[PDB]
């Protein structure tokens, strides 16, 4: 015989939920010691008649361990002692049930053992309800990583019974307990019965309108169509896949739904009565936003204030007035934003650093079909660009790939005539700059186009706006770059940001856990760049990106948004999502053996790219060293069971409209799986950090990124012409985001900024200790100790004075992608995850 000892951590489900953590021995952990909570042995040795494990057992939990030297906060650790012996061998998994009928979230179980054996842990982060919502059990598996051999053959069947229990077929309603895994197709967020008005078209599964699947929530449909599904306040995702947190403010997700539920409406109505103005008079009225905040009615102040995590979020005076914080942005000078330099530096090293391309032939072409423009032209004036700097002619400059062009054309061409149709007056834009021979970037002209004067065939109505730096010429040309800005707000967020991280990232979710079991060593590499993505992204279809969302309503594209999000996903293409090949497709990068990534850059002294291609190979040299330490050859690969079927089905399933396209990988290949695992950890974490960090610091200043325009550019002689003359601000002003967005949008990009106290960042940061695999450790920190060793690289440069496009005008010294952060809106830190 022998008793094995173990011992259980767990945590209450008290510590875990925002409705009980709105406060940040003591008994409570008695309950537990009834006949109330039971664990049982499952052998990795000894197989039972048709093979399966064989389960000692069922043993309850006595005693409550008052300290061990790990366990940590709002943790409770309990002793078991298993009866076991010779004969039933080694535990390799466990089953558990809890009678208690309140879930706990069991966080680990060590056996401390009986054969020439160590002690074994199971490392479980998972939510146990009650016993009889399950039809099964909850099994457990051990610390071991078993490539899909599925290997201890006891073993096996619980493997795959495991596997199949998390697909759980596709029917049905789907639960708060519930573990089902599944995709369907984003028709969740219109809202058809509250009129034809509300309706939304149905994104994924056809060719118009092609999307990546989400998570199947299993609702009843709309009344007025059976294709869409019903609302709800309560979006189900997967449990465990949505992540507590022992502090509020760390509830990020809870500041985002308050902003949306109560803080939208009761803040709008200040706005259709009277105590605030709604529209800014003046710069000055704007930069006053974060010096004494917006004079409100304590009927929206005392109920905007205790409504939890939404606390220093929203400053406030007391009574009266809610301020927002200073964006990085006009720390230094309030005033260096308007800078040409600034503008164009923005592009390599700002919110959207992603966009810009060396220009192989002028002038820059439409990619639209046979509406003759797109077999047409920029109407671009060769013959008016380089206004002081060099002059160079246009193909000696083109020679030296010193033109670029942040072309916006094309996207937003569609549906400008229906844009402009509403309140807002769009301007689908391309801008060519000039690499300044000290390095820096220049804009050199803006082209302003509209759709169609008299047709739509040669529809193309451009005008092209040149630099300035006096009298009404400076404020037509800042009015110009404000077009140009408002274009790149809706691309960065639609495309950017929601489409080339949340909405790409989900079907993966969703695929690994339908396939590679827990103890697949590629589902450990995986799964912490998972975190809360499904769960902010189930938000983001409730508030976010829904029928009267804050994007809809705070963004140029308007109600056409996450339609043309979807019909850019015609174009995105997996392989071009890996960083160096991100920047030779634009042009940015040529291949280059000598120089130290393989490739070498056009503009050298570009911030987001020199750091992050840093970060790219050290992911790729962590993901290669992992996936070498399991498959011995690509006959190992080609053979696993397990990541077949899971690379089949996003292909296929998750990815379904894209399912035909030449340029997947085919898991047939090492090096072919390091490239598509190095890309999901990128996308993942520094590109979504990347992109997502610095809108608060940038963004925060609605005149620097506004995400609106109301007017089109002021006429000839026309009193609005005159107000440009007589008054450039309030002109500015009326033309870009109205007061009442530019409150809820730096509401809802201060949350999106903000870095969780609990934040595991890519900084090596795992979670426990996930695996026996020594080697796999080992190799673990070396990633983690290259990373330290990145961050310092990525600092000194920050320093060295001949490079100025890491500050500019306003030293504001990129720091998006280095690794670490501290807690606030710190402009920093690449987490594991799509995670805000
Ligand atoms: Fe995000």
């Amino acid at each position: 015989g022998h008793k094995i000892k173990g011992t259980v951590v767990l945590m209450r489900k008290n510590v875990l939920d925002v409705n009980s953590v709105t406060s940040v021995t003591l008994d409570t952990l008695t309950a537990f010691l009834g006949r109330s909570v039971s664990l049982q042995l499952i052998s990795a040795t000894k197989a039972d008649a048709n093979g399966k494990g064989k389960l000692g057992k069922a043993t309850f939990l006595e005693g409550i361990i008052t300290s061990l030297p790990t366990l940590g906060a709002g943790q409770s650790a309990f002793k078991i002692n298993f009866e076991w012996d010779d004969g039933s061998g080694i535990p390799g998994a466990f089953y558990i049930k809890n009678f208690m009928q309140t879930e706990f979230f069991l966080v680990s179980l060590t056996l401390e053992d009986i054969p020439n054996h160590g002690s074994i842990h199971f490392v479980c982060n998972s939510w146990i309800y009650n016993a009889k919502l399950f039809k099964s059990d909850r099994i457990f598996f051990a610390n071991q990583t078993y490539l899909p051999s599925e290997t201890p053959a006891p073993l096996v069947k619980y493997r795959e019974e495991e596997l199949h229990n998390l697909r759980g077929d596709g029917t049905g309603e789907r639960k708060e307990w519930e573990r089902i895994y599944d995709y369907d197709v984003y028709n969740d967020l219109g809202d058809p019965d509250k009129g034809e008005n509300h309706a939304r078209p149905v994104l994924g599964g056809n060719d118009t309108f092609p999307y990546p699947r989400r998570g199947r929530t299993g609702r009843k449909p709309t009344r007025k169509d059976p294709n869409s599904e019903s609302r709800s306040n309560d979006v189900y995702l997967p449990r465990d896949e949505a992540f507590g947190h022992l502090k509020s403010s760390d509830f990020l997700t809870y500041g985002l739904k308050s902003v949306s539920q109560n803080v939208l409406p009761l803040l709008q109505s200040a706005f259709d009565l009277n105590f605030t103005p709604r529209e800014f008079d003046s710069f000055d009225e704007v930069h006053g936003l974060y010096s004494g905040g917006i004079k409100l009615p304590t009927d929206i102040i005392s109920k905007i204030s205790p409504l939890p995590v939404l606390k220093e979020i929203f400053r406030t005076d007391g009574e009266q007035a809610l301020k927002f914080p200073p964006p990085k942005v006009i720390q230094v000078s309030k005033s260096a934003w308007m800078t040409d330099e600034e503008f164009a530096r923005e592009m390599l090293a700002g919110v959207n650093p992603n966009l810009i391309r060396c220009l192989k032939d002028f002038p820059p072409r439409s990619k639209l079909d046979s509406q003759v423009y797109g077999d047409h032209t920029s109407q671009i004036t060769k013959e008016h660009l380089e206004p002081n700097l060099e002059g160079l002619t246009v193909d000696e400059a083109i020679q030296n790939k010193r033109l670029f062009l942040l072309d916006h054309h094309d996207p937003i061409m569609p549906y400008l005539r229906r844009i402009n149709a509403t309140s807002t007056k769009a301007y689908a834009t391309r801008t060519i700059l000039f690499l300044k021979n000290d390095g820096t970037l220049r804009p050199l002209a803006i082209e302003l186009s509209l759709p169609h004067p008299q047709g739509d065939q040669s529809g193309a109505f451009s005008q092209v706006f040149l630099p300035a730096d006096e009298g009404v010429e400076s404020s037509i040309w800042l009015l110009a770059k404000a077009y140009v800005v408002v274009n790149d707000s809706c691309y960065h967020q639609l495309v950017s940001h929601w489409l080339n991280t949340h909405a790409v990232v989900e079907p993966f979710i969703i695929a690994t856990n339908r396939h590679l079991s827990v103890v697949h060593p590629i589902y450990k590499l995986l799964h912490p760049h998972y975190r809360d993505t499904m769960n902010i992204n189930g938000l983001a279809r409730l508030s976010l990106v829904n029928d009267g969302g804050v994007i809809e309503q705070t963004f140029l594209w308007g109600r056409y948004s996450v339609e043309m999000s979807a019909v850019v996903y015609k174009d995105w293409v997996f392989t071009d999502q890996a960083l160096p090949a991100d920047l030779i497709k634009r042009g940015m990068a040529i291949e280059d053996p000598s120089c130290p990534h393989g490739i070498r850059l056009v503009i050298e002294d570009y911030p987001y790219t020199v750091d992050g291609l840093e970060i790219w190979d050290a992911i790729k040299t962590w993901v290669h060293e992992y996936v070498f330490l399991y498959y011995k050859s690509d006959d190992t690969l080609r053979e696993d069971p397990e990541l077949q079927a899971c690379w089949k089905e996003l292909v296929e399933v998750g990815h379904g409209d894209k399912k035909n396209e030449p340029w997947w990988p085919k898991m047939q290949t090492r090096e072919e799986l390091v490239e598509a695992c190095a890309i999901i950890i990128w996308t993942a974490s520094a590109l979504h950090a990347a992109v997502n960090f610095g809108q608060y610091p940038y963004g925060g200043l609605i005149l620097n990124r506004p995400t609106l325009s109301r007017r089109f550019m002021p006429e000839k002689g026309s009193a609005e012409y005159e107000e440009l003359r007589k008054n450039p601000q309030k002109a500015y002003l009326k033309t870009i985001t109205p007061k009442f967005q530019t409150l809820i949008d730096l509401s809802v990009i201060e949350i999106l900024s903000r870095h969780a106290s609990d934040e595991v960042y890519l900084g090596e940061r795992d979670n426990p200790n996930w695996t026996s695999d020594t080697r796999a450790l080992e190799a673990f920190k070396r990633f983690g100790n290259k990373l330290a060793q990145i961050e310092n690289k990525l600092s000194e440069r920050n320093n060295d004075e001949k490079l100025r496009n890491r500050c500019g005008p306003v030293q504001m010294p990129y720091t998006l992608l280095l690794p670490s952060s501290k807690e606030g809106l710190t402009f920093r830190g690449i987490p594991n995850s799509i995670s805000i």
